[PDB]
């Protein structure tokens, strides 16, 4: 349906736990071609892809400079959670404590 | 353990049009004419029913390893018709195969 956001994002509000063990994170699009997907990419502890843990239905940056709200439910551990594409990209890092 | 790159920005093309191999898969060739390389190839395959299809790239994990870069892409598509889409943005290279 959408393509890609190619463009730079910045932290709009800091990532944040939720009462029921989830995380968000609002980001603003400053770059172009909206309305497109907003690229997100979810790494565990070895920097492996994990998959299906985006539990916002899947972002859109609606307009230029338009602020999304992002909902995920990381893993157990340190997380790294990246945003965007290219050099520009925003890199997050979360942790979860388990058993 | 190994290097951590980003995904590719930039704009794509086509070197080579997607072509059937002798060993049931298809190959792709691409250029990369963006910046930030060595980066990674924004590749997503989806099925008839629009949804994603998963570990149908054979390629280990295809970079462009610098500007004009020409990067080659093995996939096993589905039976039927899949949409493949290359990198991001407007310009994003979006290609539909079929298959028998």
């Amino acid at each position: 349906s959408y393509t890609m956001c190619s463009g730079k994002f910045s932290i709009d509000k800091e990532m944040a736990e939720t009462q029921h063990g989830t995380t968000v994170v609002k980001v603003k699009y400053e770059g172009a071609g909206a309305p497109c997907k907003v690229p997100i990419e979810i790494r565990d502890v070895n920097k492996e892809k994990v998959v299906g843990r985006i539990i916002s239905s899947t972002p859109l940056a609606e307009n230029t400079n338009s602020v999304t709200n992002i909902e995920l439910e990381p893993p157990f551990g340190d997380s790294y959670i990246v945003i965007g594409v290219g050099d520009k990209a925003l890199k997050l890092n979360w942790f979860r404590k388990g058993s």
